[PDB]
């Protein structure tokens, strides 16, 4: 049954709650993105009005054959009503078509929804300028200090230099990044950029691609292997005996493998700055761990929180043990202290 922290008071609202049957006094399901945790449940027999952005309605109908009688695409910055509730959609930060959720309730409430976001100072200038937010429900992903990371355009500076060395002193080389759902597509799309390459990917992740409004995306993309350098493989396939096995296939066109795993956070984030970053070598294959994040790191959502200044903060992520829960309750009173609201 649908939890609490999913449901959204004095409406007939839910959010990302797709996985429980039908939720009793739920009038409309809104889905804030297209990762599978949060769309579990959905296919071509669900027959609820599902409101999300655009692309993740492109997504929706293409991958999960939701028919289009369905499926609510809303501008995003713009103010709608929706079963008599105005409603807004912001950009969250996260993967394409991701957004966050403000709800101006009948009573005078107002909640924002995150979904999963990266925060950003430029939120500070959307349509949150405004206004008091009464409840925060918070993406807590990465909520203890302990959690570090650099910006997305450090780490994209290194895998284009990393790159880029690599075929210019063999240009007998083949790239390859791994990958598992949407999102991070900025690192194999400036890889193939610097290299003059187009993108080789299975005719599946081709067709996901497609549904996500990239400008000039026919001009970076194929399903025709042969011709590019740069090559996508599952994450799974990410390893010296999934990379052996396919440079096999490639036909004796090339006689090294550089590989990137986008990973979020790992423990070597604690001791090894981006720059100092070396890879797991062997024979003539090398992979590189890149902490590519799409999550706020904990000083991002401590300044998102402390700007936005709200009366009540509902946790979505690390919500199952009693030990997180306490840890994320003493670092939001530290931040309200800290700050003076
Ligand atoms: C064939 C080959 C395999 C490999 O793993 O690395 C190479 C490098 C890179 N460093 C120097 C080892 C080259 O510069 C040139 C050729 C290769
Ligand atoms: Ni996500």
């Amino acid at each position: 049954t649908c939890p609490f922290y999913k449901k959204i008071p004095g409406t007939g609202f839910t959010v990302d709650a797709f996985q429980y049957g039908v939720v009793e006094g739920c009038t409309a399901y809104f889905l804030t993105h297209f990762h599978s945790d949060h769309y579990a449940g959905l296919s071509k027999h669900f027959t609820f009005p599902v409101y999300c952005s655009e692309i993740t309605g492109n997504l929706l109908k293409n991958k999960l054959h939701v028919q289009e009688q369905y499926i609510h695409p809303l501008p995003l910055d713009t103010e709608c009503i929706v079963n008599g509730v105005k409603v807004v959609l912001l950009d969250a930060n996260h993967c394409p078509g991701a957004v966050m959720i403000l709800f101006y309730l009948p009573n005078g409430t107002v909640i924002l929804h995150t979904g999963d976001f990266r925060a950003d100072p430029s939120m500070e200038r959307s349509l949150l300028a405004d206004q008091k937010v009464h409840m925060l429900y918070l993406d807590t992903t990465y909520c203890s200090p302990e959690y570090t990371f650099p910006s997305q355009q450090e780490v994209i500076r290194f895998a284009i230099n990393t790159a880029f060395e690599a075929v210019t002193l063999n240009p007998h080389a083949l790239v390859v990044c791994g990958t598992y759902s949407i999102g991070k597509e900025k690192v194999f799309l400036a890889i193939a950029d610097v290299l003059g390459s187009k993108v080789g990917m299975s005719q599946e992740k081709y067709k996901t691609l497609q549904c996500l409004n990239i400008p000039e995306i026919n001009s970076l993309i194929t399903t025709d292997m042969c011709s590019s350098l740069v090559h996508l493989l599952p994450m799974m396939q990410i390893n010296f005996k999934g990379l052996q096995s396919h440079l096999k296939k490639c036909g004796g066109k090339y006689n090294q493998i550089l590989a990137f795993r986008p990973t979020g956070w790992t423990h070597s984030n604690k001791f090894t700055r981006i720059a100092d970053v070396i890879p797991q070598t062997k024979g003539n294959i090398s992979i590189y761990g890149i902490p590519y994040s799409e999550h706020s790191s904990y000083l991002e959502m401590k300044r998102f929180v402390q700007w936005l200044k709200p009366q009540k903060i509902i946790p979505t992520v690390n919500v199952g043990t009693w030990k997180s829960r306490s840890t994320m309750e003493k670092y939001f009173r530290e931040w309200k202290l800290e700050a003076g609201y």
